[PDB]
């Protein structure tokens, strides 16, 4: 893959989205990749944080659209197949939000449990109304939990985003670094500089013993979520609305 | 029934209380007429939204009171029967709070999906402490949920109301309009003109498939409170305290 | 015990913690004693309101520390024994944050329904990750339940306080009263003076019933998390790491 | 209650329904006094079983029938009551049935713990299609649990026995004692002297802790069906249908 | 449909398989169509009893088989939509069982609430382990309650037939007619001459609300059963397994 | 180990207790080397089922007994992993009961999936009446799972065996092969040798993945029971009761 590569230091493996021109957004293939990135740093036994990055004006702009049309299948198996792996994931996971987040992207971004934000022009968009779709990405569970029921109406049934306020309204962001979007590869190390420096002293099993407790709240919701989110959207695609405003 | 009207336009199934006099009072067939009105929206096949709107400074004062006494029956019989509308209801709830709502009513504006203030001085006030009752409308579930449960503790226990700056701090009211109280009537078409040029554009049944996964999150936990809530209150009207409260 | 006392005026138990030259650090017989005024509170038909109050700048800096090692059985039962007493109370737990508090006594304060802060210097710090442990007291859902959990993930993972401005963006305290850290006793006091004031017509045995369905929502969480917490915890233990960092 | 003693002896709290000239018939008050009977062998630190014992050649044929007609409300507050009695009593529950158990009274035999037989004439009925009725007394949960569910449905539907073989076939019976129907105060004592001998070794706070683990597995579901079969009726009730049955 | 007839008699609506030359064997859009008469049986208000009949020696042989072969997305898509309307059909489900059934036809067989055998040669097969394939139509579920765990098992994991001897020792069927396999005809009517008999005097609505509270005892470990069971399949459809064995 | 071996034929992970001088008594370490074992035959990718063999006249006797004395804690150290072994397996468990099995290793067998006996003299016993103790291994759901809640009360809580026609009764054995109990030897071999024949020709993947489905129906209960035995049983060991009772 080159759009995406990864690197290990420390406790740290790093995943770094790097496809600038494209607004980094993603394949079938990639969400596949990212997955099988997410499974090596969950084996890996020296890693404890698995840390998202990005590049570039956007973190990603989500899905990239180019009977054998019958290939919706293959899009929603790997829509499944990542956000099952950012479920399950035993690892503390953080987003370096860079800039706005779309679709699938924006769905793992609120799967994160951590996320700091390069400054306050970012933004979450799931234009699932827009699309003929449903809540996917464990967005169904991940949304109202993050950012409040009455709040996840009005932006999912409107097509609306979830703009930098309501991030902080809701303590979405744990840090904003406030920097030029012109540089995402400045933010991206003073994330990893502070946190080199979080970690010191601490009791690194620690870290994934409190995850493992936490995560144990809502992971058979996140995984029931997963499961009837692709359930119900297979009568949108046999309609065949997706299939018309995926061409646009 | 005169105290309450409705009207279909496009996907907007509105419900208006038009009882300004008496500040949108309620009795018990006010509020069974109120969930045969969400039945009738429910089950049209061109509504999407069902807008719930008032009228004068008031949303609603909540219930209007005036072994035969046994009264108490028909009571409990109709906040459970209008509950149960609101919380299994399909479509998309929006209430456009042009002031306080006091009691049921309030229970009722907190079942609603999205919720819009004409001004800061609306509040939301639930006194089953000094009437000698607990919670009722689901109000043991939707409130911890919409507010946090300190804050809920807060007000519940001593019949303080939910005011405007705490709605705004949990995200509760997605838009305040800031119009003078004097004009609900303006407030109502502006929130109506909104949604028709939000609605553009969009996959309306999305909208409703996103409602229903979202739904089934929390629908068991309403369910039962519902249920739990009124075999919980059958001792209170037993020892009289409510009934004596009540008369006053 | 000479470092804890109670009393009980109308309504109210009042417990305090009266230790203020060692920042009411407790040790497991504190915290089994604390278990026991609550439940003689509880078993008080008199008592409606139980009040934790506490004295000096410190509410609490958490467990005083000074194979007969395996004392950490007698540590891991007083942890449990005084959790489960929070999480059972049946009568409206409020706590009086007189100053910061830290660890098992920090968890206790979340496990309060209604929280009064004396000023914004306030804060709660749970270092398990600091100290080789995992989450305790019940913190595993009581953290999430009333932080958020992106932010509860940045405190614990990183053992970082939840301070002031994010306990007050939350909902977690319902009034500041903004007095200096040199006199919790006036603050006590002015608490208490507010309390009286506020059930002043309020039938109190409707605070009860509205606690007892309130309390259904999470109660099993609740007691799960208290059990898992421990059985979580016990190779910890049985490595070692805690022994060493609380030999510091 | 002149309708039914009790005593204890030693470990074993004994009630006797004693009525045989009216077939233990029972009404609203002796089924509330069976509840509060059961409450103080629940109380008493020194039993450990709760042994329920009748008289002649029925166990119990039911409820005993002679807008104060809303004189049902009285009859759904004594099943609720005496059945929520059966369910959480914490005591093993014994039952000796010396004969035929109809309605209720075969509903409580079926929350025992054991069941001893006279006789294979033995039977339990259920008519609540023959009354226009639904389950009742926690019978939604215990049929299918201690008979399988496609032998429920036959006796439920088609107001058929549930009868000794049938009994059997399940393990609902413990040991039929193969005596006389002529003879209950006999088969009484026999259980009794068994009993004595079976329990001489044994730690009788063993059987008390498992009975709790015991219990936990269907607790829910039993409080939970107790509700809703309540719920459930009231619109048989109101249609009045029972009304008119119970009138025959 | 030639295959399959209905007709409603009084309470009764009559399902009745008629392709005894082909032992009932059936193909997807004959699921379906069966799918769709319990639709109409379930909205028929006259109708309080669903009769499921057959004809010949079999009452069925199971499914009928004569990137296309993507063909297994129609397959699974049947097999889903026939189990979920067995699940959830609220009018009493009553097989007459007329000889052997297997695979899918098995296992709507066991969704019955009531089930009578024309003889002792009866058997339920269930040949996933055969067929490269795993549980479906609810068997998951439905196995082990209606004959336990262990037997469960032995007949699953060998692929061996639940006997009629299997099925009276757990009251699987509620009448054994002793008929000869040579007239299905003869033992259809005598079944339902006895419903005729047993129907007499009952509150018919009585047997409907009784079964909407049994039904819930199960009806989500049904729905999770039915999803999970297609869930769990595609991989062993992408393998190919059942393709090739199915060509056998 | 000498009192256990074991070896893989084909797809059969063959675990053998062989010390019949003892009766396969077992200690801590005996058990905690069987749950090694069950985890290496659950990752091997060869085996598909795991067959659990004994020797001589006895499955097992159970536990073999010869501040300090808090050498309790890795006695419930040791029956928790063992317990938890067996409720997580993966492979199909097959018991082999050659004779009785008493306590743990009584649990043990009511948590295999299949279980064929060598005579009618078979019996399960589990005597916690008898030692100051209460349900262990998760026999607290495999009890009233494989035997009914009204025999599992009465075996105990009288300490009286489960026996071959209660097994029976409830298909709780597959098959009972009916030979001389001086030769568990050729018993071993005759059921290796079935097995042999009925594993031929079937997808053995395909067992493996219903048995997961099978699991999930009471697989939380399981990991449940197995903690809150734990729990609930230090109380009894704190009173010391067992303790003087396991000195006989």
């Amino acid at each position: 893959n080159e759009k995406i590569s990864y690197r290990i230091e420390g406790p740290f493996f790093i995943i770094h989205l790097i496809n600038p021109d494209n607004l980094n957004a993603l394949e079938g293939e990639d969400y596949i990749y990212l997955g099988e990135l997410l499974e090596l740093a969950d084996r890996n036994r020296d890693v404890y944080f698995t840390i998202i990055q990005s590049s570039g004006r956007f973190f990603s702009s989500g899905a990239d659209f180019k009977e054998t049309s019958k290939w919706v299948s293959n899009f929603v198996a790997r829509n499944v197949y990542v956000t099952d792996a950012f479920i399950k994931h035993s690892k503390v996971l953080i987003c370096c939000l860079n800039g706005p987040a779309i679709g699938l992207s924006a769905a793992l971004v609120a799967l994160c449990d951590i996320v700091y934000s390069i400054n306050d022009k970012v933004y979450l968009l799931y234009p699932f109304a827009n699309l003929g779709l449903i809540t996917e990405g464990g967005t169904t569970v991940s949304l109202p939990l993050k950012f409040g029921t009455n709040t996840t109406y009005e932006c999912l049934m409107f097509n609306k985003p979830f703009k930098y306020d309501i991030m902080c309204e809701n303590g979405f962001i744990s840090k904003n670094f406030n920097m030029p979007s012109s540089n995402a590869e400045a933010f991206n190390a003073k994330v990893l500089e502070e946190l080199r420096e979080k970690v010191k002293g601490l009791y690194l099993p620690s870290c994934l013993g409190m995850k493992k407790l936490l995560k144990s709240n809502h992971i058979d919701a996140f995984n029931k979520a997963n499961s009837v989110e692709v359930n119900e959207s297979l009568k949108y695609w046999v309609d065949g609305e997706p299939l018309k405003r995926f061409r646009q």
